[PDB]
């Protein structure tokens, strides 16, 4: 139909503490969580079967991301590193070191020979996946990077900062292409590329989504209604059915828009805490949502449309 209806299918319970990042793997067969509890949680993505726990990281894990063949995790820690994990394993095969603080966020490039990173140091830097090696330190920004994104061919990351920026790279040079919003405030809490890699979706920490055209480097959409002052909250393009952008909220809701009209079409309620992270399925009308301390659970969601 012309709306969602996403109906609660399962609870996902293990983590001990806050969870930071849900993301479905390209295959569509698995979720992996991340946790302040320093652990990474596989489930699948269908019934929410337990499958394991992958451990390692010294301190706790801000984000997860999947290479684009399903087959690695990477993951970013408080303990200033980054590690790559074998699903299959659950062994750590590269520790990316070079950050001087915590690693907030991260992803790989389709091609998944590279990794990207951004820091509460301030920089995002470009890691070789074969050798984990830092092949580039970008000086992005004057405050947190919030997040890191490739675009559809690789050649373009998107960043984000506490520092009020979104910068657009090039990913073959290090060399800053385009600086999309240019204000000292308010804090940009995250970006991504729309998956045509036309647009950006941009978060700020005054209660407001932005979709922006990167070529023109305009405004041409904007998402309200939700609460969003503190917390770097995830947000999503939902396109298995109808279009849609997917945000948690500080009011404890999954936020569903019409892409297109910017009308609230549903608010999803369940979690006792902030909602840091959703993920859509990249298949099925299924979406995964997260929550901070006071819940520490991920549900599964369904909708028909
Ligand atoms: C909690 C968290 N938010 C982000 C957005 O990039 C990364 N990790």
């Amino acid at each position: 139909g012309s709306k969602p209806n996403y109906a609660l299918k399962f609870t996902l319970a293990g983590h001990t503490k806050a969870v930071s990042s849900v993301k479905f793997s390209p295959n569509g067969e698995w979720l992996a969580s991340s946790s302040a509890d320093k652990l990474i949680k596989i489930w699948g993505a269908y019934d929410g079967k337990f499958e394991k726990t992958i451990s390692g990281h010294k301190l706790g894990i801000s984000d997860v991301a999947w290479s684009s063949d399903s087959n690695l995790l990477v993951s970013a820690s408080d303990d200033k590193t980054l590690k790559i994990w074998d699903v299959s394993s659950g062994k750590c095969l590269k520790t990316l070191k070079g950050h001087s603080n915590y690693v907030f966020c991260c992803n790989f490039n389709p091609q998944s020979n590279l990794i990207v990173s951004g820091s509460f140091d301030e920089s995002v830097r470009i890691w070789d996946v074969k050798t984990g090696k830092c092949l580039k330190t970008l000086p992005a920004h004057s405050d947190p990077v919030s997040a890191v994104h490739f675009n559809r061919d690789g050649s373009l990351i998107v960043s984000s900062s506490y520092d009020g920026l979104c910068r657009i790279w090039d990913t073959a040079s290090g060399q800053c292409l385009k600086t999309l919003i240019d204000d000292d405030n308010p804090p940009v809490s995250f970006v991504k590329f729309s998956p045509n890699g036309k647009y950006i979706l941009a978060a700020t920490l005054d209660n407001t989504l932005k979709l922006w055209d990167y070529s023109k480097g305009k405004c041409l959409k904007t998402y309200t209604g939700h609460k969003n002052e503190k917390y770097c909250i995830f947000a999503n393009f939902s396109v298995t059915g109808g279009k849609w952008i997917v945000s948690g909220s500080e009011d404890n809701l999954v936020y569903i828009w019409n892409l297109q009209t910017k009308e609230i079409v549903q608010k999803l309620q369940g979690h006792t805490d902030v909602v840091i992270s959703t993920a859509c399925h990249p298949t099925e009308n299924i979406i995964a949502s997260a929550a901070l301390e006071n819940d520490k659970t991920i549900k599964l969601w369904k909708s028909d449309c």
